[PDB]
């Protein structure tokens, strides 16, 4: 029985995750829950249902309204991590609240399913450094699908890795349309991902997630747009062949996948069934109205801190996007102009300090960038 | 560097097999050369541009020629590419030797069956087949005990969700070569079903198809966790004959690779089993086993050549197996010898040429 923490247990990747552990419970028992604080109703229910007490709330304040949160506020998750026994942690946790947990699980010998994608696109090679080979198993489809499709050849077989993108909501839009853009467009209902998937940033993170999760250059990770998003990604390999992954989706196979690696979970989703018609399609990106994932190829190239800058200028941009200061097709010109002017971090990251620093100047920029404009 | 024997050098798989060789002569070297005699034309060709005088239709000649090739010859890996029962005792004479036997010769396993099986130990069979080949790396995604399903993929031949009306009328013409007509009447993947059980061991209710008319994805694996991993490359037999002689490892530049900068959609539908029942009889004499499964092939090589003929109509080239297999009662015990696969076959084409009257 592996014992499991399920970090940013209130979120979907986290309830999924609980949900594959409740079916499963010869396989795998939760250890420990944590939560960033927004949805601390679902912390509490899952608290009384899983009869787990070990849980930790990032938010100070959050934890306070209850009173009796084990670990909270600077950190929570991090001591969470490093104090409780476990073989297998899942960190979706959401933004800068996964990194330094990333590092803890690491650091512990257990297994990281990792959902929290800032980990891997800011930490880069810091995260790396503290990993042994095997040890970090992604959660994201398209990631699991390679690493799924990886076990085709030997390292020295692959070619090409080709990960799949729905498209977004403007899939088949002009630059000219794109101007027009609203948030609620994008699905993105203002607060205190939808848009990342719209503008093709999510991609972009996804192809920097990709060279450093298994080791294909740049040139070599190509992205396709397939509407149906039935096959979660691809292998090409050097004789021609390409080896694919294919399921209807549903994120509990993923998730199953990450968890009992490399064993499978008997029942997680349903298969494709293919007692009805059905046609899957392919098409390249449209590069030019769509730029974000060269960019991100651009960033990872150089290398470094370049992967945290690429997520910060993003970030602020798109909450400039939200906050009505900016148009859509902005977003990576802004990110560009971020970018163009962030030589020096092409650094590799010696320390979490370097990657905070980076994604500080990164927003800094990005914010003169925003104002004038 | 590998020492291949080439048996059926002159046929389609042969001389893809042999360009494969010539394209890496760092993995590969051809130490031998057999054919059925019909193409000697090419076959000596073959010898001169390649230079292997060691050849078997000239050193070896008559109809045992080229199992004496093979027992006489050093060699790490044998390809058969021999067509039909000429193919089943230079089976059994290279897996003797203990080299790896790259098999494109259906009759060996459908219509030897257990005979082939008992004479080869785990692993040293690889498939040439695409749709094998294809089961073969998607089966890298699991352990076997992870395996929930097999899916074999059919192009479904030029009347594809046509109605059974429509097929009586078919003319050989528009049926497509007696490998084309068994892509059209659905009895190829039938033959591939068979295959697939007997090369994997997975029971024939965990074997499905599916029709696929762009013929990209060439046979998927569905796992007990709801994952399938699958398949896909451009046709080109080149592919999965240089997996099979340089098995585990993958030959650089074999094929050439599913390209996406140009769009395109993949179809996948249910085959209409009341429409093309070739598939559902082949499960049917796969699951009777014995001497079965010969029996199906043979009275399909004798209602096929009848269609070809202009003797009966489309749809009654799996009429006429549904026939002899329903006489066959009989056949569902297991072979000991080759000769009593010989004998199956022959009470099956004879029985079958008395269904054609
Ligand atoms: O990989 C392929 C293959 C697939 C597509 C194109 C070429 C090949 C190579 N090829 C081998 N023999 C003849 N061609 N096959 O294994 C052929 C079987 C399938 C098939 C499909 C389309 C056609 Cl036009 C024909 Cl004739 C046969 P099926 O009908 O059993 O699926
Ligand atoms: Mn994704």
């Amino acid at each position: 029985r592996l014992r499991v923490v399920v970090l940013g247990s209130t979120g979907s990747i986290g309830t999924q995750a609980l949900q594959v552990i409740a079916d499963n419970p010869d396989r795998f028992e939760v250890v420990g829950l944590a939560a960033g604080g927004a949805h601390l109703d679902t912390l509490l229910r899952q608290r009384a249902q899983t009869g787990v007490t070990n849980i930790a709330v990032a938010d100070e304040h959050a934890a306070q309204r209850v009173g009796d949160i084990p670990y909270h506020g600077s950190d929570a998750a991090t001591r969470l991590v490093e104090q409780t026994e476990a073989d297998v942690v899942l960190n979706a946790l959401v933004g800068a609240l996964g990194l330094r947990p990333t590092l803890a699980a690491l650091k512990t010998g257990a297994r990281l399913a990792l959902a929290n994608k800032e980990s891997l696109v800011a930490g880069g090679s810091l995260v790396l450094r503290a990993a042994r080979p095997g040890q970090i198993v992604p959660v994201d489809s398209e990631h699991s699908a390679l690493a799924q499709c990886l076990r085709g050849g030997t390292p020295d077989e692959v070619a090409k890795l080709v990960l799949t993108a729905s498209g977004g909501p403007f899939r088949g839009w002009s630059a000219a349309d794109l101007e027009h853009v609203t948030p609620e467009q994008a699905g993105a209902h203002p607060t205190w991902n939808t848009l990342n998937s719209a503008s093709l940033v999510n991609k972009g993170l996804e192809v920097i997630e990709t060279h450093l999760l298994f080791g294909i250059p740049y040139d070599r990770i190509d992205v396709v747009v397939h509407p149906q998003s039935i096959i979660h990604s691809m292998v090409t390999f050097i004789d021609g062949s390409t080896i694919a992954q294919a399921s209807p989706p549903d994120m509990k196979l993923p998730i199953s996948l990450a968890l009992g690696w490399p064993r499978r979970v008997s029942g997680a989703a349903a298969a494709c069934d293919f007692h009805t018609a059905s046609s899957w399609e392919f098409e390249p990106l449209d590069t030019d109205v769509f730029p974000a994932v060269e960019l991100a190829r651009q960033a990872g190239v150089a290398g470094g801190c370049m992967t945290a800058v690429y997520n910060a200028a993003n970030e602020e941009a798109a909450a400039a996007f939200l906050a009505g200061r900016i148009g859509f097709p902005a977003i990576v010109g802004i990110i560009a102009d971020v970018l163009h002017a962030a030589d020096q971090w092409a650094v590799e990251p010696a320390t979490v300090d370097d990657v905070l620093d980076a994604q500080r100047w990164a927003r800094e920029r990005a914010q003169r960038a925003v104002s004038g404009m």
